[PDB]
């Protein structure tokens, strides 16, 4: 595995996201998303290997808990 990756947040799903349209994806509990965008209203974007919509940043979770940055 030497690409390198382009670098994007990987959240964890903490709930089983309900689709209901085309974009909406549905996510399920404990899946790994690749956050691309953020929206103001709360609404983030993320890309599973399956497909890409949006959801709630309500249903993911930061993996990581605080490293050293720098």
């Amino acid at each position: 595995g030497s690409s390198g990756s382009s670098g994007l947040e990987q959240y964890v799903v903490v709930s089983n996201y309900k689709k209901q349209e085309n974009s909406e994806l549905s996510l399920q509990a404990g899946e790994v998303v690749d956050v691309i965008e953020k929206n103001e209203s709360g609404w983030w974007f993320v890309s599973t290997s399956e497909e890409q919509g949006w959801v709630p940043a309500t249903y993911l979770e930061a993996q990581n808990s605080g490293p050293s940055s720098g």
